[PDB]
């Protein structure tokens, strides 16, 4: 019967979802809902515009998580609170590796724990690791938008600036841990950066929760030519098509 | 001219070299309305941006939204347009009996319970007050009439485990944080919140100047979930106020 | 062409690129027999090798012997030698109520409680498996008709401490461990073992790839003295599975 | 009702709540004869321990030895004799070219460098002075004319390696210090010490006041081997006497 | 009575309270053989169990496989079964150029670069020998005319990276172990192997007397490949040693 | 050059390559006074240095202060003039029960509960003494008719929580030292001091040779008081086998 303190919604506002889609952008939640039948507003309060949407009869939840671990874990939790149980994160991801191209998909396999709320649920040597279910419903549906589709180690970092080792910034300095980094990751496999998954999928698995995270390849950090504009929209549209048909395939 | 995030240029702050930095995006406009001529710039993501002018000189108030991380994002931006000083303001949380509901802290220094203040220093770094920031905030706070107490945040990546609340979903908290609000209540700290330790990491260790103050509108020996937030925002643009040049 | 301990070149593997790596080097035999031609190639220490085919296709079965340390070798040496694909199939206790004896378990990631996958890649990279051959072994396992597990594994440099047996010489276990088996339970750990972190970390950040396929020998929760006519079953019925998988990763 | 290691008694004490703590033992009576009736009361090994009278008030000065470890058992057992306000003076190397010799640095929080801090409080907790008494100090170092500064300290259990000094015996540093010193300079570290962050993390983890002001008697830009020290001493009597009230 | 592992009863042992540990299951016969009555009593997995007699005193030989994870099962196991002290030969890397190949190396220390330990005590804790193993070691080498050194180990959890070797399938070493053996070489460390961390902790905390001995194998500052008469000589005069020291221990 | 913490020269220790470092200032002259023609040097905080002859060879007595970093400082300042050997005494509390007030402890390796350590070495790296500095300190203390224990101690930054003592103006003691004390005597360490920890990693990462001796003066499990005259006995021992230590160090 209560109102989660931060996303202000109650559990009967949700009409019985168990899953949600919980990107990072406020904006993009209504853009994600809409995909969906009979899309309603619930909240917006901060980082969090919340959606309530109907996917093949079934109630979804659409909830901005903010950028960063810290903010998401709100949503996550709120949201448990609240009787959902699978959490499909879609956000945007410069990719680190020449292979992996501009309106390419990652899914996260499992998550570098550069973050510190992941520790919040779980010490340093539990794996950031999605659920099987849905990195695997989230596999097929990014191959059904026609995408490429890459199934790797994501690097989640809570900065966007010096953890993901940028140097055109204001000190230009990166603290002794990040310096190189960059490249110990790519000689590592690893496929992206961003800045949610490792405190969500460490939250998740050891919460039992189910998570997985999608994302569409914005930049490539090893490519010094401009991402065409066309491309951009099109990889924010399929990204959304993809969680919501990787919502449908979790659902039945 | 342009930052990722933000959405605003260097010709967009007129100057200013202080920001106010509220977590909500809602208390941006709130707080530029306290200054005069306040201007919206931007709004983003939970990065709401606006100017105003105190005493003649541009102000920028900057939302950072919950945690450090979206913190990190924007008091860099900020930075790469030439904002120096840096004053949050916020809510908080108590966890020492004496402190109540409506007082105000001044952090003197964070317990660096998060990720992102590593990014910026290793651990043994102070989570410190630029000191200026944190004696025109004390001088604001105490002016305002406030009960004001200076003192040491824990500063937590999340709101819930780290904060060692139990009324969640899974109900239990990891090891490393069982036990800790105690500890941290018998080690005098006084509150608990979600962006010092990077704000002030970040900016000690990157010739930035920042400080923060809270309103505490919960003591979390009494419950663990909840005008205070207006009188916090007044304390905190005298403080800017207190900071001009 | 050589390398320093498993006694095996090159040209011996045929141009294997994928191994069988049991822990048991009893259990070599056994999996290369389930494939055709099985050849022995040698032993030497914990590390006996196989090679057989499956589907017209060379496989080389490499056993680990106990541990991150003695896996690491062996992957090495076998990635030297030209393998890119490792199975990983090992005897395994479960943790949770759920998960029964004669169970299986794929992992989908690893508790790093082992210290040899820090000499791959620090604390904060995932130890987990490669998708194709997870995908690979959880298909390969529920068409076998078991019951399944995907999760969390807890990989431990010990059998005793590090797994918060009391039952041993000095019935101690050192404070980072105390309340640690209850702790991987709440957190929705399926199982124990000794190799997954280390070689799935390893696997993980140096282009190779790697699963693990485990049968429930025990449940702790229950008792540790396992029945040999279940036990035999699960053995069985696990290294069937990892051969399968195997077919299923075979390009 | 001795003490273990000081060698003194509460009754020794004469109610005094306050303590001066420089390092060299040889400083304690010369910081004692700058207030009123100063009487030796013991020494013991690196403990040089007087009492005197400030505006009326007693107050102890002991020495610390070098070091967070024996600092902790002076700082522990001045409290067991009620004493809550420590004030620590102290020389130290400039790590910033702008700082010169001759200058006071009043530590708003220190790099802990140390080990012992750890025994009071995890590597998260911030090693900070009590706002109070940093304000004092900055207050008495200025009015003595001193050019001061506020800011952070690295704090060293070493005097060599830990403050990347190669003039050494082996000529090396270990992995951890190699390039610290510029580390912590481009960071803004004023200075280099061995006692703050144990006093201070201590302190402040335990409900005592503490500050620490530092004279530069060399700067580390200019060369690693080394009146500042009599302007010191007045300097922390000059605070003490604002402490009281 | 019986143990997880080792396949062995406490009756099995004869009421031996000392165990030669080697790591490599063929050199416990070896071993055995430079004793009275040597008896196999299992193999199982990298451990193989004899029982011989010294001086009228029973005593085990039990391999480990490689690396502390088996090492911990054994000397566990063995601890059930009574045995409160152990000699650990093995052959080792030396990493200072005044160290030659055939020499031989008491351990009075281990950088613990492994994980068991971490199972025993935290890291703080250090990984000594008993003093009077150490000292029984040092007069057994010695007494060999064999020229010993005693000091510190690198206890490695891999052979690759964590001895920084690159001639490796990715020649990578992650950030923790580059610039690691110069590290170790200018703080005196005189060579690595790969269990004595695990059981010189594990030991030192638990009431359990250890100690370390090992015959260089190679010089890391000189070559890979070992000659074999010399590698022949030096493993000989290791396993004499070994028992020599056992001989000092039992008296 | 004279020194900048010491206030000597590598003149004033007339060759002396050996240092005895007591903890107390006050102890270094009684020590000095136990050998030959003991001159006064220099005396500067807790610094106090003193020369004396033993067996015609010079040694330097000096003063370490409390803790690894004031210890850290003499050691350092001494190698800079030419010490390579080390010999640390003082008194120590016990904290096993069959330790008793008046035996020796010589330490074998020190659970590193310090920062200075780590100033040298990773915390991986063992806090272990000289192998002869070690032998030479058992044999002066046997010899002298103590009973003596060869083990580990805890060598603490602090007094009071780094060795679980809760009768302190906080009655607090943090996370990681609760249940310390327990878990340290559980692991055998026999006692608690407070330099151990940096000296010997320090030196044994330095190519400088030291060990530790003490005297037992409290036992943390007996709650007795010693009497005056076994405390004095003890004090006077514990010098009069460093001295004797020292000299089975001299060439
Ligand atoms: C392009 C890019 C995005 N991101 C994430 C951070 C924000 O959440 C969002 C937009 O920058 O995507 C990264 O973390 N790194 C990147 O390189
Ligand atoms: C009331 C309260 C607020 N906060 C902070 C964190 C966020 O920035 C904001 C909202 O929760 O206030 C806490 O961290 N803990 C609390 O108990
Ligand atoms: C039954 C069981 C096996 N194992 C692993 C370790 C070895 O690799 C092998 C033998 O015990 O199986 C565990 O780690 N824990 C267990 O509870
Ligand atoms: C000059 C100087 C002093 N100190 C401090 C430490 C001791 O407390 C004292 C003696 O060196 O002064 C440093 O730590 N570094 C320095 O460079
Ligand atoms: C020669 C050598 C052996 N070893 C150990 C590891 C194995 O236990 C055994 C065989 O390589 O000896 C090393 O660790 N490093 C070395 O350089
Ligand atoms: C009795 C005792 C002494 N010590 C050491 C610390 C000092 O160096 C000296 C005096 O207390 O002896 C301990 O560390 N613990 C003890 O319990
Ligand atoms: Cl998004
Ligand atoms: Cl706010
Ligand atoms: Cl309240
Ligand atoms: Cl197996
Ligand atoms: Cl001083
Ligand atoms: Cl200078
Ligand atoms: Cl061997
Ligand atoms: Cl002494
Ligand atoms: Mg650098
Ligand atoms: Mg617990
Ligand atoms: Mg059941
Ligand atoms: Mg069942
Ligand atoms: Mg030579
Ligand atoms: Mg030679
Ligand atoms: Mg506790
Ligand atoms: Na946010
Ligand atoms: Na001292
Ligand atoms: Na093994």
């Amino acid at each position: 019967t209560k109102t989660v303190f931060h996303l202000g919604v109650t559990e009967a506002d949700l009409n019985g979802a168990t899953l949600a889609i919980i990107p990072g952008d406020p904006a993009r939640v209504q853009k994600i809902a809409e995909l969906m039948d009979n899309p309603v507003f619930l909240a917006s309060h901060r980082e969090y515009t919340v959606y309530r949407a109907e996917l093949d009869g079934q109630s979804v939840v659409v909830c901005s998580t903010g950028i960063g671990g810290p903010s998401t874990s709100i949503a996550v939790e709120e949201l448990a609170q609240l009787g959902v149980r699978t959490f499909l994160r879609v956000g945007t991801t410069g990719a680190i590796q020449p292979h992996v191209n501009v309106g390419d998909m990652i899914v996260t396999t499992g998550s570098v724990r550069l973050d510190g709320a992941s520790l919040h649920f779980a010490p340093m040597e539990f794996p950031a690791v999605p659920d099987f279910d849905v990195a695997t419903a989230m596999k097929a549906a990014a191959q059904e938008s026609g995408a490429t589709v890459h199934m790797g180690v994501t690097a989640s970092s809570d900065t966007f600036y010096p953890g993901q080792e940028r140097y055109d910034t204001f000190t230009g300095r990166v603290v002794r841990r990040f310096q190189g980094s960059m490249k110990e990751w790519q000689d590592m496999g690893v496929l992206n950066f961003e800045m949610e998954s490792a405190t969500l999928l460490t939250m998740c698995a050891s919460s039992g929760l189910k998570a997985g995270c999608v994302a569409g390849v914005i930049i490539n950090r090893t490519q010094k030519e401009i991402p065409d504009h066309a491309t951009l929209k099109e990889t924010e549209a399929r990204s959304i098509k993809v969680v919501v048909e990787a919502a449908r395939k979790m659902l039945k």
